[PDB]
């Protein structure tokens, strides 16, 4: 376990043969709310472009999954609501150890980049006309809907 | 867009201020037979456990998508079938590039690590009961499983 560098949201290691990277545990946010699902989209230097996503972000030090979320989704969206657990994913394990947990919110209500709320089957139209991409937590979202919640 | 390394899977960069590694594009593949799905399991030295999966890998040069689904459906499970392109996603946009390219496998026959045949009502209830854990290719299988193969 050699580090070749050490930096705010990831430290890239080495075991030997694996390049690692490792990164802080992430947590996003499924909301619906008369039929859309709240998305949201910022410029992703990463990629070059915006996806489609929902609310999400790292977890700060102290806190805890189910707070980060809240935290999360009031400073993206302004909203609060009921959360609950819903599942965890390793986002790329082939050489990444950041895990996302994912929750659900109900009862939004308005506390205080782009929020997009939109349409479930309109964000999965659009992609497949190769009009929007999506993050994994955008597609989680938009398949968790199609599966649970119609 | 400075390099501070460039390895074999990923490269480390920077944008300023931005951290960013690139990665080369996947594939994934979701199977279903007799209401089990295909999963597979690997050490994964990155997370330190293996978390549920299904067929996936990176595309090789020359390689499109669709050529690498196959080879990787085959590659690790010994499997062929008729492939269809469903969606796309960033793993994790906020630092890397990666994206992968879902695909649904049909009609499989046998032409040639662990092959794991689950249910995926099963993977999910285990999940929730921290038997198991899911990579993001193996939650985006389950979920699309419940949303659009039942
Ligand atoms: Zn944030
Ligand atoms: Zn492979």
């Amino acid at each position: 376990r050699t580090y070749l560098y050490r930096g705010r949201i990831l430290n890239l290691a080495l075991e030997g043969r694996y390049e690692i990277v490792e990164h802080k545990p992430a947590v996003a946010v499924i909301a619906l709310r008369e039929g859309r699902m709240l998305f949201v989209r910022q410029m992703r230097p990463a990629v070059g472009l915006a996806p489609l996503e929902i609310p999400a972000g790292l977890i700060e030090p102290g806190e805890d999954p189910l707070e980060a979320a809240r935290r999360e989704l009031a400073e993206e969206t302004g909203l609060s609501g009921d959360l609950t657990y819903l599942f965890s994913y390793f986002v790329s394990p082939g050489f990444t150890d950041e895990k996302t947990h994912v929750f659900l919110a109900e009862n939004l209500k308005e506390v205080e980049i782009e929020v997009v709320w939109m349409r479930p089957e309109e964000a999965l139209e659009r992609h497949q006309r190769g009009e929007v991409e999506f993050s994994a937590t955008g597609l989680v979202g938009v398949l968790y809907y199609h599966a649970f919640l119609r």
